[PDB]
């Protein structure tokens, strides 16, 4: 069986020989110190619960049963496998999710970091987790990986592509102020937040405005934002090969209600993971530049697809900056000394029957550093008890410092 | 400026010190013992001409002015760059297309591999080429990399994908004998290379029967084989990177007429490239998962995506190996010790004002070995004056013995 490690060597599963026995006091996967004093295989690994999920385990006779070890069981059982992962980087997003999740009292949390010029997966983690080593009284829920299985609305994170959509097709010009009074669709009431009479095109993504993107999306056709959030990968197969890997929940509809219409513009009626989130930051962090994913290690360069115009993207990421910034929702995601292009916030998560409950899923998805994105990252927190927004402070600082990536602010 | 190589480390493009003169008899881009008896650099190319439209050149200050020395500049200007590309593959590709294209005295030929498991470019070659160690007297016409900047309709190539498509959707059993009688649409002649009163599924691969697969088009709504010829690629970008990559022409139709519909099956009213009908028939041989193509090295696995069911794709792969048996139109594409699956076949030029001419495109696509395909090819021989059916012989030929695939047969 070959050896898993990280994209530079760092060992995740290495496999151990340990002697089968086929005497009353030892005995009552046996180590080679106790066969003696009376020819098999265990997997050892060595960052246990921090890449658990992602990594998975093999059964007793070395067959791959959950995560890249059953995943790429076939190329393993005889190669080694480079995965994409920065084990640095892994390792602090799990620190920090995983306190995170403690510190709320939620469910679960995931985390999944994407470098923008690759598509590589560098950090892909939730939590609760549990110790590979040792498979005992570990609950089935805590097992999944929720990065890639578990599905959710993505509320405000859309909203950056409804303004570069708008842009796109002449329905609003950089210039303009919005009419941001809450209204009716039917009785359907749309508002936001706070009230604000009137905002600008960077204040409709400052204080997240549902009122503000609802109002750009009537203005166009319905099929406009089914055809931006398909080219940032809503919708499509994330192809890491990873078993388990989901692919959203994704309208396929010809005729829109106006309600239907205006709640695309805001990330409900359609789900996602959050590993697709991550494609989205990474696409929007090139500049429209899409690329496909990778769990394995990656050569650069990747040229990949450009499915939105340039000056579009930087246009509506700087626009993002001020999420990040004094009266933006995402104030403490900031990071001393660096700019960061963010969108942060909550969806009402969906109970046994498909039915509302009330409890919350809160995100921040970003990119940093603003004035040339490399990373992608995505935080999600699960019914804690801009929840995420520090969360994706710590990690994403973290990360810029691990990579040594100049200051930007 | 950095070293391109073949996937081995084998040098293409390599900087080459010269200096410059800011007497008489000597200088009448100099060489070093010249310079010293009386700085600058400039590119060796040590394939020259077999590798000429792919690699491209620079100008004289060192910048990249045609293909990947374009497309890469900035890498290169500073890393190394490992193509994708293996010497030895290219090298008898290029003799073999070469000599075919003379032969035939046709205006140009093209060929295109693609290593079935990975997406990558394993050989790009054209005819006729030029010598980019000396760029003098090459007429323009020569410079084109055709393999992504011509277009052409696919023909035959498409017919597999009629076949896999009709099983798929239960509009024929394998069991089934087809009318393939000649008929007319209005005053359309719908027509085979001879007359044949009846076919089996296979019989209608192996004499590329126009009225078989038409006949299972219109048993099927407009959009079926829309859908399929998308999912193996057609219409769509591929993504190498390259200057003047092209991606052909694609319908965009909600309304189809009957005649529309049978055109459609046998592969007229749209254009490829040859880069993305060896994209089409990588998919094939990996009996329905597709892969992004990549000019430069990539390592394995890679997952890709399946598009297709693998049963309906394996029995065509199936029938398609008697295009190059006995009673099949490609049987003279036939290799000693070898199964192979091809399409062979023919589309009418285009003229100047964009109408028929009469010249032709010859043309042959097909996986080997077909009891596990691990290289896609294609062929393309423009107005010579089964044309490509020996050159694909010997161009795959040649492939598989270089690269010790056992025997098939
Ligand atoms: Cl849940
Ligand atoms: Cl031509």
């Amino acid at each position: 069986r070959g050896m898993i490690t990280d994209r530079s060597g760092r060992p995740l599963a290495v496999s151990v020989p340990v002697k089968a026995i086929w005497l009353a006091n030892a005995l009552n996967q046996v180590n080679p110190d106790m066969a003696d004093y009376i020819e098999e295989s265990r997997r050892y690994y060595p960052s246990g619960e921090v890449t658990a999920h992602l990594i998975g385990f093999t059964n007793v006779d070395s067959q791959g049963i959950e995560g890249v070890e059953k995943s790429f069981d076939k190329w393993l059982t005889a190669h080694n496998l480079a995965l994409s992962i920065d084990e640095r980087l892994q390792a602090l997003v799990y620190r920090e999710l995983n306190n995170a999740v403690a510190f709320n009292k939620a469910e679960s949390g995931s985390a999944v970091l994407v470098d923008v010029n690759t598509g590589e997966v560098l950090a892909m983690a939730n939590s609760p987790s549990y110790n590979p080593n040792n498979l005992s009284g570990t609950p089935k829920e805590a097992m999944r990986n929720r990065t890639i299985t578990d599905v959710f609305e993505p509320g405000s994170t859309v909203k950056p592509m409804v303004v570069m959509t708008a842009l796109q097709r002449g329905v609003v010009r950089e210039n303009s102020v919005l009419n941001t009074i809450p209204y009716r669709i039917n009785g359907h009431e749309i508002k936001d937040v706070a009230r604000y009479s009137e905002l600008t095109l960077t204040g409709v993504l400052q204080k997240s405005s549902n009122v503000g993107v609802s109002k750009l999306a009537l203005a166009m056709p319905s099929s406009a934002l089914v055809d931006t959030y398909s080219r940032f990968g809503l919708g499509k197969a994330t192809n890491l090969g990873l078993v388990g890997e989901r692919s959203g929940l994704y309208p396929q509809k010809q005729r829109w209600s106006d309600i239907e219409r205006a709640t695309f513009s805001f990330g409900y009626g359609l789900m996602v993971t959050p590993l697709q989130l991550a494609r989205v930051y990474a696409t929007i962090g090139s500049y429209g530049i899409y690329r496909p994913l990778s769990i394995t290690k990656v050569d650069p360069p990747v040229p990949g697809e450009r499915v939105f115009p340039e000056s579009i993207v930087r246009t509506v990421v700087h626009m993002m900056e001020s999420v990040a910034l004094p009266g933006g929702g995402g104030v403490k995601a900031a990071i001393k000394g660096y700019r960061i292009a963010i969108k942060t916030g909550t969806a009402k998560k969906v109970g046994p029957d498909g039915r509302y409950i009330n409890k919350y899923i809160a995100y921040t998805a970003g990119v940093a550093p603003a004035s040339q994105p490399r990373f992608a990252l995505v935080v999600v927190i699960n019914d804690p008890q801009a929840v995420s927004a520090p969360v994706f402070g710590a990690i994403m600082g973290g990360v810029l410092r691990t990579m040594n990536i100049e200051p930007d602010a």
